[PDB]
């Protein structure tokens, strides 16, 4: 257990680090010198920086995989999950043409591909089920994940923008996605 | 003499906004563009004295025509959503124009009156909105909660439709459906 948390207190802090000061900047020598463990112990966990770049991102569909196991309660409760914390999102689309594009460690780029194609086949089933309801205007399903995703990613932009300066904004934001596409 | 004037510079304008979209605006230059149209050198610098001239004033137009569209509120909250989803690639590329020469204010001429239309176009979409939301149609939230949206779903679809997935979306059906999207989004 004691290994299982040091793994998820190395990697806290490594996102933490990763939202501060760039990506690009932190060293392992400080995520290691961060969370106080040994500059050599931090190499027992993972081998490379871009390996705690690809759990970072495992970990991300492994909750979204938690949370798809109510249709419009699971419904809002997705687009909390991908409008939550947009800089979480921002490090991701930049990390993706890092070591997702260049396939850094095979093996997990391997495994996020699948548990993605997994987290993205367990979307659709609620787009068929909310069409099946007679909820969601009955359009090919491949209509509502692409405006779904063509909103979050308009709404990561936009609270990037010289825009940031909330709450019943984002909750507006959450109820247009669960209203959008309706019948 | 002015028509004839006025037409060889739309042509300019046309010819130079098909080349930027073919090839790429960091690659064409002044004497392509006065090739692909047929006309000289330095006839091409009787409209323009400066690429970056030509840059700002297909972004001005871009508002001017915008300007032209402000002039019922349904039915004009889906012609504007129709303006700006339609040519992606325009955006695109004016999303980069943003950052070379509006940015850097090269002929701050132009982009001091570029900005005061930006706010006068802004000033009439935010109308469009208040004029929804006193209404009654529209959910009475800031008009700010309805233009911020509006701009992200604006933003995030022609960042779609520039992902590896638009061997797809390129349909009328599914371009029909964000723009019932996006005038039904924030309905009361
Ligand atoms: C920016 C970008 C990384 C998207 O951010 P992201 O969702 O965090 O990262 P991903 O690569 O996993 O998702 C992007 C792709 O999934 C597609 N997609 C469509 N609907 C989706 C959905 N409901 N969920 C996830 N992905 C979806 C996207 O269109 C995109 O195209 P692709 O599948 O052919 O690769 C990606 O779209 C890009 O590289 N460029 C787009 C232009 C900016």
């Amino acid at each position: 257990r004691e290994f299982r948390r040091r793994e998820q207190e190395i990697l806290d802090t490594a996102l933490k680090l990763f939202l501060e000061q760039g990506e690009d900047s932190v060293t392992v020598e400080m995520i290691a010198d961060a969370v106080g463990i040994g500059k050599g112990t931090i190499y027992k966990h993972f081998k490379s920086k871009a390996e705690i770049y690809l759990r970072l991102m495992l970990d991300y569909e492994r909750d979204l995989a938690a949370l798809f196991h109510d249709k419009e309660a699971l419904s809002r409760a997705y687009f909390e999950f991908r409008m939550r914390d947009p800089q979480r999102y921002r490090l991701f689309d930049r990390l993706e043409e890092k070591v997702v594009k260049t396939s850094q460690v095979p093996e997990m780029v391997e495994e996020l591909h699948k548990i993605r194609a997994s987290n993205f086949e367990r979307l659709t089933q609620l787009i068929k089920e909310r069409i099946a309801d007679g909820k969601l205007e009955n359009v090919p399903p491949y209509f509502h994940y692409c405006a779904a995703w063509a909103l979050v990613h308009g709404a990561v932009a936009l609270y990037h923008s010289p825009f940031w300066r909330q709450e019943g904004f984002f909750h507006f934001l959450m109820d247009i996605g669960v209203r959008m596409g309706n019948k």
